[PDB]
Parts: structure tokens; sequence; C-alpha cells
């Protein structure tokens, strides 16, 4: 398991926590020097929990697939969530089975569908370490509608910022200040499975890709990626969506 506490929390413990994820996730190969997820994992190995403490105190353990780092459901005291998904309902088999009461949320656990539940786009919804913490007291008491909108906090503070260096960055900026994501933000988590099959299809290639993928950068400015020496590529994503789950 991995641990994450917000009371005393700063950029430093935040940037531990991350690597933590990271390092849990098992992979038996790398490509082009990035950690390659594997095809798929049996039985409970398949899932990671992560224990996060409010402010307060108070905590919700998650469940994360180690195979593609979804988010499939949590544990608020004796009460177990999952998303409405097939994955979902396979990772309540091995995963919170002393659980008194078990809900199923209605949604699956896609942008898309969060967006629509929530009532708000993600480019309208402020993420940091304040809303980390608002978003795990908001799941320990239940109500669907909010908590799509803590859900959408969660996974890009965990996974996304897992998946992208630039991501876990700016999460350190918001530390003390929560900020609507940047466009980059937004586009680089649309291409994480783009981005992870051309970097698999660059090997035998020479590095190039086989078509390009377009993304928004930083400044604000449209932008093609179309081989392996790119900035996104050597600093930026830390792991790769096998192809076998694209
Ligand atoms: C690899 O990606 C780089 C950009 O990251 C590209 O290099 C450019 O390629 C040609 C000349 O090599 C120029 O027209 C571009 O404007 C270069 N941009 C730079 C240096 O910033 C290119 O797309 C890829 N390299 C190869 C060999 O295909
Ligand atoms: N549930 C979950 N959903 C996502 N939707 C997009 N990315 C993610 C993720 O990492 N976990």
């Amino acid at each position: 398991d991995v641990s994450f506490r917000l009371s005393g929390a700063d950029p430093s413990s935040y940037g531990m926590f991350i690597k933590d994820l990271r390092n849990a996730l098992p992979h038996t190969e790398k490509v082009y020097n990035i950690p390659l997820l594997l095809p798929s994992v049996s039985g409970a190995g398949r899932y990671l929990l992560m224990h996060l403490f409010n402010y307060d105190g108070n905590t919700i353990t998650v469940a994360v697939d180690v195979t593609n780092v979804y988010i499939m459901g949590y544990l608020a005291l004796t009460t177990s969530y999952f998303f409405n998904e097939p994955a979902a309902d396979l990772a309540s088999q091995y995963v919170f089975r002393s659980a008194r009461r078990k809900i199923t949320l209605p949604y699956s656990g896609n942008y898309e569908r969060l967006q629509i539940a929530a009532g708000k786009p993600r480019e309208k919804i402020p993420i940091g370490l304040p809303a980390l913490d608002t978003a795990i007291s908001t799941l320990l008491h239940y109500d669907s509608t909010a908590a799509a909108g803590a859900l959408l906090v969660l996974i890009q503070t965990t996974a996304e910022a897992a998946r992208f260096k630039y991501i876990e960055q700016q999460i350190q900026e918001r530390a003390y200040r929560d900020e609507v994501p940047s466009s980059a933000t937004i586009s680089l988590e649309n291409s994480w499975s783009g981005l992870s099959k051309q970097i698999q299809l660059a090997q035998g290639n020479n590095g190039v890709f086989r078509t390009p993928t377009v993304l928004v950068d930083s400044k604000g400015n449209r932008v093609q990626i179309t081989n392996v020496t790119s900035n996104v590529v050597t600093s930026n994503i830390q792991l790769l969506l096998n192809t076998k789950n694209i």
C-alpha cells in the first residue's frame, strides 16, 4: 500500500507520495527508458491500495488497477463504492471484502461520464492539495453528484500526476492554493493512450512515430510530436500503457 497525509503536507512530501506510487506499479520492461506497464495481472495482485488522510486525520482507501493506473473504487469507513463498469465489479471480488455495505455509483469512471454527472467540465474545476483535502472529506459522506466532482479532483491529483511529471509539478505549485488546470494539462491527460502507443511503435522505426500526436503546450500553442527525441518523451511521461490494452 501507499499513503499520503494532507496534515503537514508540502510540495516535497507530495513528491515523495507520487514517487512511492510510481514505484508500486510493477513492470518487467522499459521502452526508451520509461517503465512499460504489464499486459495483465491475475487475482488480487492486480490492485494497489492507496490510503489518503485529510487534514483532520479521517481516511479513505482507494483501489487502483496496476495495469493502467485507473481508479476502480474506494472504501469509506464500512461502505465500499465502485464505478458502474465491468472492470470495477471484477475488482469488487478482490478488495474491501470486509465492507458492511457495497454501493455502485451511478456512472462509469471515464471523464466524459464524470463531467456530465458533475455538471462541469474539468476545465472549470480547481485542483491542488487543498482541493484534494476537500475531495477526501466529500467522499466520506455519500452524495453521487458531489462525488463525481470529488473523483475528478482525486483522479488528476493522483493517477494523472503519476503518469506525467508536468502534472505532478502543476500540483506542487498548487500546494496552498487551488487553480483550474492549464490547457496543456488537459491535452496531456487526453493523449496518454496515443502517446503510449506511438512510443511503443517507434521502436522498430528509428524512434519515429507512425503517426504524429497533436498537443497544446504551456504557453498555449498547438504542437506536433513526431519522434522520441521530444521533451514529452524524454522528461515528461513516466509510465506507458501497454499496447495489448489500447
Ligand atoms: C524530432 O522532433 C524534433 C522536434 O522535437 C523535430 O526536429 C525538427 O526537425 C526539422 C529539422 O530537423 C525542423 O524543420 C524542425 O523545426 C525541427 N525543430 C526543432 C529542432 O526544434 C523533428 O520533427 C524530429 N526529427 C526527425 C529527424 O524527424
Ligand atoms: N477512474 C479513473 N478514471 C480515469 N479517467 C481518466 N483517467 C482516469 C484514471 O486514472 N482513473
